[PDB]
């Protein structure tokens, strides 16, 4: 294609229906993005790569950008955008930053990208488009943040990276198709990061949540410290009285005080170190007929409680199955107060130091490496080992 | 055709009798035209595109459009132009604010098109033209007044848009071989606006 470069001034320029690319650069410092500059593209190969010392602020008056595909918008300073209108025919949003906050708003339709460098106090704050990614680094107090305002058509996909000491401030998401939160901690050998606390909150469009972090640690003299973040999942209907409910899956990789919170909620995949791990089911009035709990675990360690918290008043689980996989995993305590049957299976040692389960009538191994269970079976109890210890 | 710069100078611009297009955008934020620009058209697909941050104040001195088909204005504030004398040849003139007031007049002759956003408490006042067209949105306290001054040659078509509660302000139309006023009320589900 043809590459087309704007000015100071009012530009108009018009592509070739092919490959071509607009650059919006500065010119002594000053702007090329400018009042009533009018972009237009033609074939789906179009780019406008805007870039600016001083900050993003808004679509300058009487801009318009149309047939371009993709939008890219990198600044010295913060970006404030809101894309649902004056541009037309956009598929890619991507947005950048490095050491100040972000604030935009993408029109569905359009993949949203927003990287942040160094973001330290600053805040990321995103909402709407198709697919959003956010892909934050150098972290500290800065909230991460994510439809808020309105939520994403497709999937979301959060990081987040933190080296300091100073702890990850907070991550929330709301709506989305799937959702993930990844954070990292990068701090030095004898410091104690500790991590940042996730709340997911899914739209009724919500399958699956993932939640991972890095695993927690004791701060050593060659040893990284890091405490985990408590993690609050919730379905749309949660409190509702007859709503279905959309939340299917959820996975941890290691976690502090963790919540699920799904009428709609089969697997939980486990994975790392966790401090607790409450499930609640949907305030549902409905008498629930489908009450098996997959518990996939891997090299999970837990300080406390795995709880069917629905269980206790409601209507809880009656079948749970674990199945350990490819590394060994140990569950301080299982609390599955409405479990009749306890299966479990897979590939690697399941340890569960102490259930309370009373109203169980068998348990059964059918794990390759074996299962321990540090509780004293009840005396009423029925237990089948398989192959292995 | 081929397309036509505007500067902050004095501009001696002549089209080539084609498919040309007139920019009369920013430089460094200031406004290109200005006094003495001279614009002529030649052949029937012509268009001056006048874009500036600053209120549109009216036709600046000396300043003559001629041979040109179609005239866009585009502000950062308000607009006040008078279209009955320095121009023609114009067919259609059309007029963009986004939360500020409009007061236009136009030659008959023009078919005059006032589009604002964000109307809020401004006034909106058009006279004149051929065929005239007010489309406003987000409209609160402002009026929207027509031919007061001076009725169309044509039709008349207002259109005004509110979200508010606080209640739509006047429309008062005045004159034209045929009339429409099409009022909408977009507000919220607890709310009771008034039109
Ligand atoms: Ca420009
Ligand atoms: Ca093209
Ligand atoms: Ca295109
Ligand atoms: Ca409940
Ligand atoms: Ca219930
Ligand atoms: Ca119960
Ligand atoms: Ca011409
Ligand atoms: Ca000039
Ligand atoms: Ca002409």
């Amino acid at each position: 294609g043809s590459t087309l470069s704007l000015t100071t001034g009012t530009d108009t320029l018009t592509g070739t229906a092919n490959n071509d690319t607009f650059v919006a650069g500065e010119v002594a410092g000053a702007a090329t993005l400018t009042v009533g500059d009018t972009l237009s593209g033609g074939a789906g190969t179009d780019v406008l790569n805007w870039v600016q010392a001083a900050a993003v602020t808004a679509l300058p008056t009487g801009v318009t950008i149309s047939g371009i595909e993709t939008m890219n918008v990198t600044s010295g300073a913060a970006i404030t955008l809101n894309t649902s209108s004056g541009v037309t025919g956009l598929t890619a949003l991507n947005t950048n930053t490095s050491g100040a906050a972000q604030t935009v708003t993408a029109g569905a339709g359009q993949n949203l990208t927003a990287t942040t460098a160094a973001q330290a106090a600053n805040n990321v704050a995103v909402d709407g488009g198709a697919n959003v990614t956010v892909a934050s680094t150098g972290v500290t107090s800065g909230t991460t943040t994510v439809g808020a305002n309105s939520a994403a058509s497709g999937t979301v996909s959060v990081s987040v990276a933190n080296s300091s000491t100073t702890t990850t401030g907070a991550i929330a998401v709301t709506g989305g198709t799937a959702v993930t939160v990844a954070q990292t901690a990068g701090n030095a050998v004898n410091t104690t990061l500790t991590q940042a606390d996730v709340t997911v909150t899914g739209n009724s469009s919500t399958t699956a949540v993932t939640v991972t972090q890095t695993a927690a640690a004791t701060a050593g003299a060659t040893v990284a410290g890091r405490v985990n973040g408590a993690v609050t999942i919730t379905d749309s209907a949660a409190a509702s009285a007859t709503t279905a409910g959309k939340i299917a899956t959820v996975t941890l990789g290691s976690f502090g005080a963790a919540t699920i919170d799904s009428s709609a909620l089969t697997t939980v995949n486990l994975s790392g170190t966790g401090t607790s791990l409450g499930i609640g089911r949907g305030a549902l009035t409905a008498t629930p007929t489908a009450n098996t709990l997959t518990l996939n675990v891997n090299g999970l360690t837990t300080t406390g409680a795995i709880t069917d918290s629905e269980a206790a008043a409601d209507d809880g689980f009656t079948t749970i199955n674990i199945a350990g996989s490819t590394a060994s995993s140990t569950i301080a305590s299982l609390v599955a107060a409405d479990a009749t049957t306890l299966n479990i299976s897979g590939d690697a040692r399941v340890t569960i130091t102490s259930h309370t389960a009373a109203a169980l009538t068998g348990i059964t191994v059918t794990n390759s490496v074996g299962a321990t269970l540090g509780a004293e079976l009840a005396t009423g109890l029925v237990f089948t080992g398989g192959a292995g210890a």
